[PDB]
Formats: structure tokens, sequence, C-alpha cells
């Protein structure tokens, strides 16, 4: 009976099994869960009878043989969520794709289909920043970091303008007189820019939202700039409650500053909630989830600070080790974090890798979100009341229990104080969100 | 006996320029997805080996209905897949306008939620204008096919970077895969650098299949070095069978079984009980041109001259050869696997409804009956369904 109760918007990251890195490794998921179809299918399905809005592929374009196991393999955002969507009616499907890897024209009309055939469900996140030695897959190994927010500016702008090519009314199919098409209603975009020439128009025609919804994350200022001129929706991760409500206040006055209306920008900080009956048993599953990582990945962490040093040496329920005579290869700032950490609590080896470690490999997890289904909705309604968030991105540690826990357990607590409406009507992604029909620019 | 393989074009409403006037499908059939489902699973309950989705990226007035608002290949067939269970996916994608790392990635993506039922028909030059939408209004001329090659050559590199059984997930031990089952590609050509890996493995039947329309020297033989299945051109026997020959023979030249590079020529069948039956049909689509409009297209070729003050020249593969009864369709379709112009067929229907309707229930049992289609499709993948082999990597 809030005076302030209201719906709050979720989406979930659907990152195979889970957002922990080592989430292939726990029981409630399958081991191959990052590239098998049917786990996204079973997961999309149970996040969409929940109310929840969307789920969210990010993505990745760049592997080595260091990387998490769901870099080294992964699904491909069209082709994945244009498959999820005809086996789901409701839930929206928002998938990221690279400004500087893709062809405007090619962007546009993937997600102009995903969003015909889906009925008006598609969000694309759009990305400027890349993982650094992408480029070394695109012919451009040195990209200029200096340009990829005025590149994706004119990229987006394009993108756009090509999604307004067809009229909504344009295609008369007119089997009397054999008119297909009124030729006034087409539109060529004739587009010169710095960076890109297209002339258009798109040959395919707009959905029932009007266009894609654009997801942007941009946290830097000109990320935050960008995403005020051009995104409908803003998310984050690792932000605790102070930052969010910085990153949610700049991004409003960004959209205000564009001449936008600031109430059709939704900011989605990424939380990642452990929940059970009593605090011990959501701190067990925490507990459960921190030894995904084995103590060896644990400790090769560590080393990574300490100029290779090898922890390995050292027992593991022994106190954190005198180390200070070892440099850092420019980290020192880090490893004066890690010893003032040891010597302020009497921290042993095993506890100081875990805390870098577990801290890290799960960074939208704060002990705030873990706890009882009450105590972590209150925190919700918190972040929303106070002004850090419109809604949340959910990016569980494992995708299995994590969101079984969350649907069944945390979203009828919030239901139940008026702050999550589980049934909105709505056939479109923009129409969940409570955004606007998108008009075409020359309606 | 010796069976004969079909892939179906889905060109929405039909190859018919004006397919969306005929009431055997919805005027809207280029951009319904209902009615691409109806379609796939109607072949696909026939024994059809694969669907086939063409594409354009260019666009003007005067474009066709279907070229005006289509689908785009990998969200459609992605779709398509999870919706069917056998029938190939085989997509358009030009090597001009797409990033190698990304075709790799789209391609393996829906070759692997399919089960490995994709195809990919690499086309090396796309439409005049083209090039207009992705700023090169004047591209390559010369080097289309230099550009191509090296670009699937890139590819199929890419797809080769995760060995069939380097991804262990051992939870007994922690380790997730083998390291020195993951290779780099390190290409570095004339018009691509592309480090690799790609981050997806391979599909059940290896990689996807690659599909090629060339119809020049230089067509034909990349054709040869690196097509599975070849679609051709000809509106007669004759041609087909000339373009026949110079497949086979490039694929010899290139140290390749001949028999594992499949050629498909393009036909339209119509059908009915009688040949006048037939030509009734022949006609009711002809006429969905109007002889207006059909002269009038013509007139802009002849310097906008009147040519009302012919008929054929002014319409002009669905023959005459494959406009008849079931019987004499399917002798005619006997006749060209026979004598060397095909080893199955791409059905471009004239109008995807009553056409496709037509030549699966009336057509295919008869090819049955003469031991020229098995309609069961055993196997599993697209390459089962072709008679190809696995694809085993180049490093296996």
């Amino acid at each position: 009976g809030s005076m302030t109760r209201k719906h709050i918007h979720f989406g979930v990251l659907i990152q195979g099994a889970g957002a922990n890195m080592n989430a292939w490794k726990h029981p409630s998921v399958p081991p191959d869960a990052s590239v098998n179809f049917d786990f996204y299918v079973d997961r999309a399905r149970r996040a969409e009878n929940a109310g929840i809005a969307f789920a969210f592929i990010a993505d990745s374009a760049y592997v080595t043989p260091k990387s998490a196991p769901h870099f080294l393999n992964r699904f491909e955002p069209i082709s994945l969520l244009s498959a999820l969507a005809v086996l789901t009616s409701k839930i929206g499907l928002v998938g990221t794709m690279s400004s500087s890897y893709s062809e405007p024209y090619n962007v546009a009309r993937q997600f102009a289909s995903l969003d015909l055939i889906s009925g008006g469900r598609a969000g694309w996140n759009v990305v400027t920043s890349s993982i650094e030695g992408t480029g070394k897959n695109y012919g451009r190994p040195h990209p200029d970091h200096a340009q990829r927010y005025a590149i994706a500016a004119e990229h987006l702008d394009v993108v756009q303008g090509l999604w307004d090519s067809w009229d909504d009314d344009a295609l008369v199919r007119d089997r009397a007189t054999g008119r297909f098409f009124d030729p006034d209603k087409l539109h060529r975009l004739d587009h010169r820019g710095r960076f890109f020439s297209v002339e258009g128009p798109l040959n395919i025609r707009r959905s029932p939202q009007g266009q894609p919804v654009i997801f942007q994350a941009g946290s830097s200022d000109d990320g935050i700039d960008l995403a005020g001129r051009s995104a409908d929706a803003v998310f984050s991760n690792g932000s605790t409650f102070d930052e969010a409500r910085v990153f949610y206040r700049r991004v409003k006055a960004a959209a205000a500053a564009a001449g936008r209306n600031p109430d059709h920008v939704k900011v989605f900080p990424g939380i990642g909630p452990i929940v059970g009956a009593t605090q011990q048993e959501a701190d067990d599953k925490y507990r459960q989830v921190r030894d995904l990582l084995s103590p060896r990945e644990a400790l090769a962490y560590l080393s990574h600070f300490f100029q290779q040093h090898d922890f390995s040496v050292y027992p593991l329920d022994g106190p954190f080790p005198d180390i200070g005579t070892l440099g850092s290869d420019g980290f020192q700032s880090t490893t004066d974090n890690i010893k003032r950490l040891a010597r302020e609590r009497k921290l042993t080896l095993r506890e100081v890798a875990y805390e870098v470690s577990t801290r890290r490999s799960n960074i939208g997890t704060s002990e705030a979100f873990i706890g009882t289904p009450e105590a972590v909705a209150s925190e919700m309604i918190r972040w929303v009341d106070e002004g850090a968030a419109d809604g949340f991105m959910l990016g569980l540690p494992v995708t299995g229990f994590g969101l079984d826990d969350f649907v069944d357990h945390v979203l009828p607590v919030l239901s139940a104080r008026g702050y999550f409406d589980p049934v909105r009507r709505g056939a479109t992604l923009r129409d969940h969100l409570g955004l606007p029909y998108k008009e075409s620019r020359y309606a």
C-alpha cells in the first residue's frame, strides 16, 4: 500500500548457462547450455510465463584460448531470436549487434525482419565498444576508439532512416486495379555522411510497433550522451545504488537536453539476486555460486595482479601471506586494495582469493540482493522508489535455479506489494514497456 | 532406382511477378510469415529436400512486388527451422556486401539450431545499384569472383575453428574444452583479413551446404572448385545439358568427385488432367500480367516505342515440355535427369499456392511410382538428404 507503488519492468539476460563464467558446472543447467537451443526456449518461456517483458541476448565476436566458456561458444543473436520468436508469443526479443562491424542496411533488414516475424517484439542493443581485438575479425586490427561514438550515432541514424522507408499504409495490394503500393508512401533515404553512404529504400516494411526498440549501455560521458539522444532503454552492470542513482539522473537529463521526453527513456540496471526462504538458505546458494570457481582458478586470477606469483604454495586456509615485497604489472592500486582487505579483515588466502574472484565473477550480485524474497523485493522497491531504476535487467549467476527462484518467489511478493503486474496486456515490446508506438518521420 | 532431388524456391506469392493477385495465395504472401510456414511444411511433408530463400538488397519504384517487400533470409530461415524438422534451409547472402565473420556465425548458428540443415547460396554479383546501399556506388567489376572465392575460403576456414570433439565440458575435472582442438585462421589475403577463431561450433553435417549459380566461365570454375550444389538457369534442355557438362568437367579438373556436385535446373511445372486443362492454367498465370503491362515493359527496352499498333516476345522455365499432364511432366523431368541435364530440380513455381499443391499431390507420386523419387527423407541433415557425406574438418 505504498504511496509510490508502480509496476517494475523486467528483462532477462539469457547468457547461456549463466552470468557466472563457470555456470556450465552447475547441475541446474545442461553443461552445453550456451549452445543448447532447447535450453534457451525453456528459459525464454519460463520468463514469458512470469510476465517478464523481454529476453536479452548479449553478444561477442572475438575469441582467445583464455575466453570464458560462454564467449568460446554461443549462438548468434538474429538467428537465435528469430527461432525463439516463433516458439513464444509476447516476450520481447532484444539482441546485441555492433555498429562498427555491421553494414547499416543489413542491420536494418535483419532487425526489421525479426520485428515483422515476431509481431513487433524486436529490440536492438547498440554496442559502441566491442571487446579489444574484435576488429581483427573484420580487417581492422586497430580501431580508432575516438570515433566509435560518431560512427555509432551515424550508423543508428541510417538504420532508423531505413526503417521509415515504407509508410505503414503504403502496401495497398489492390487486386481490382493491380496497384500494389502507393509510390508516394515509399521513401528514399539518400544518406551521405562522414562514415556511411546509403541510398535506400529498405526492402521490408514497418512492424506493429513501428520500429524495433533501441537499447544502449554507454557509461562514459559520450556513452551517456548518445543514450540520451537516441536510446529507448538503457542498462548497466556492476553499479552500487549510489552509482545507479547518478547514472539514472544523468541519462534522464541527457534525454531532456536532447529535447526528448525522459519518461520514455527507461533505465534498467543489471542485478543478480539470490534468494532463499531464510538468509541461511540464500547464503548457502551464494556459497554454491562462489564455488563454481575452483580454488586454483581463484588463485590463478590473484596471480595476475602480483606478476604471476605462485600462490599455490601456500595453505589455502592459512593467513593471507605477507607478499608486500612483490610488485605488480600496473595494478598496484588493486594489489593495495587486496592487501588492505587482508589486513583489516583477518582473512585467509582462500577468503582473499574468492573475495577478489567472486566479486569480479558476479558484478551485479551485492549482499543487499542476497536474502529472503521479501528482503530482496524491498531492495528492488527501494531502487525504484529512490530513482535508481525504472526496471531491472536480470543477470542471474546461473540461468537454471536463478530464474526459477526469481519467478517463483520474488515476482509474487512484488505483485502482492503493488510493484509488479504479471499480466500486462500489450502485443508489442513498446506496449510492454509503456512506450508509444513509433510513428514514421513521414507520418 | 535413381532418386531425383528437389528444392523449392519460396518466392513469397510465386515466381510470377504478379503472383500476389492469384486467389490461391494471400495478397501479402511475400511478407506473411504463416504463409512461408505453410509452404515449407507442404514441401517437407512431400519429401522435398530443401526450401530455398533467394534474396535482394536494392529497391526502386519499378521493382517487382516481391522485391519491394520480403523477409531477410537468416531471420526467416531460423524461424522456419523450429517449425519444421527435416527440410533443408538454404539462404542467399552476397559475398560483396557481408563480412565473412558475420556470414560464418549467422549460417553456423542456423546450422546448429536446425540440427544440420543449413545451406548458403553464395551470390557473386548482385542486382545493379546494390552498392549504393553499402557506400560502394560503383563496386568491384572484374574482381567480384576473386572477392567471392576468398570470402568463401575465409568462411569455411572459420567453420573449422572447433574440432567436433573439442568441447569436452568435463565437470569431474573442470576442463571446459581442449585448447589443442581450437584453431585460429589468421587469414591475410587481398580482400580480407580475419584472425579467428569463430565463436560457434560445427553442426551435425559439419558445415552448411554451399549452393552457387555461376554461369560465366569464372562462375563455372568457382562452382566446380567449391560448390556442393549448383542452380542452373536454362530455358531449354540443350542449354541445361551444356551447362551440366561444364560444371561436372570443372569438378573433375578441381580433383573432386563430380557426383558430389549436384546440378539443379530451375523449373516451373504447370499440370492439369489433360493438355487443355494444363494450357488453361498456363494462360491464367500468364494473364496475371496484362498485355498492356507486358507491352509497356517491352516498350521501355526499344526506345519507348508503342508496340500496340510479339505476345511471346513481350511476355518471355515452364518450357511447354513442363506444361501438361502429371505423367508427361514427370516423363520430361525423368528425361532431363537420364540424358544428363539435371541431378534434381529447383522448383520455381509461378504461383506458390496452387503450383506447389499440384506438384506435390500429382507429380511427385508419379515420379515415385516410376522409381525416380523416394518421398521419405530418412536422414537428419541437408547433406544426408542430398546424398553427400558428412563434412569432416580440414583439421580432423
